């Protein structure tokens, strides 16, 4: 029931600590039980093959951070607020990773682009909700003159290290919540269509 | 002389080519002087050793760049006209060798990669520059509130795409000149040390 499938996601999430602690190869099913608790016959129950384990770790390797984007949207949150947080809280949990271990982030990053499907799904829902966030935004007053898709661009490139795992990882050390927070409040403040003389 | 300069700059540049296409591992000193059509000896006039040659293909790696910076600065330019020339003229040619070929691009990077001290004083130097057409900024109005340093990595931070060559090759067919121009803009309009509701609803 609820309890098998509470496992069942309480066990992919130890079985993606055992990937990024190997730095990606080497997840056994043996050992996934020995740090479980449970024994190979008992955690065949939650994975009938290895591949269905496999499969399982790729479906999960970003839930995580759907999960934080969701709650995001969900919120009462107005749309600077929204915006802020939909960056902010993952950008906290890659910190900490890193924090702990910039290894472990490391292996995240690589590990995550292996899986096709769901890295593209990832990138590609983000920047769906990201839509909502900013189309909210348009409807407030912000963002005049812009499209939703090219506004999606433009902050994209402007949150970059907060967002970009490659890019974050290269400016880490100088990475602060206070300068996101100064980040989205120049998009929303400055960020339009009126040319303002940085070509003329 | 002005002579000497320039065989000295055209023999840095062949041997920076070389560098390019099989490392310092394929820099045959006989091949660049036949490379570049002069004696081994009138090479000797130039270069004493092979470590002097290799000082000056890294040391004149990021020149380029500098050129660019050091233009742009000496312009009478406003400042944000020249934020986005500063960020602009760099990334055009960056582009431009990607658009021959994406390999080209990486390579420049790999190759720049190996010369951690002349990568390290080149970001110091685009950051004093950077520091001046703020600090130029700064006078006129903008970022009120604000440091030049903190500035700096504020316009670093959200001007990556368009400066930081990896994440630059990972967004490149969606940069464009447009969209540097919008984050300009928005730099200039939108940064300052007054919180306008980002992180709480009393700055809303
Ligand atoms: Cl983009
Ligand atoms: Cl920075």
């Amino acid at each position: 029931g609820t309890e098998h499938d509470a496992m069942r996601a309480r066990l992919v999430d130890v079985a993606q600590a055992i990937v990024e602690e190997r730095g990606g190869a080497g997840l056994t099913l043996s050992e996934l039980a020995a740090r479980a608790g449970i024994s190979q016959a008992n955690l065949s129950r939650y994975f009938e093959t290895r591949e269905d384990l496999m499969e399982a770790i790729a479906d999960y390797w970003f839930h995580p951070m759907v999960e934080i984007m969701e709650d995001v949207l969900a919120s009462d949150l107005p749309p600077r607020r929204k915006m802020y947080e939909f960056f902010a809280r993952r950008f906290v949990v890659m910190r900490r990773k890193w924090e702990a271990d910039p290894v472990k982030l490391q292996t995240y990053i690589e590990v995550g682009n292996d899986y096709f499907e769901q890295v593209r799904s990832y990138i590609d829902l983000a920047d769906h909700y990201l839509g909502e966030i900013i189309g909210e935004a348009m409807s407030d007053g912000a963002f005049s003159g812009l499209e939703v898709d090219e506004t999606i661009s433009l902050v994209n490139q402007m949150c970059a290290p907060y967002c970009a795992l490659n890019t974050m990882t290269t400016f880490m050390e100088r990475l602060s919540e206070d300068k996101l927070a100064r980040i989205v409040d120049a998009v929303f403040d400055g960020l339009s269509a009126q040319d303002r003389g940085a070509r003329s």
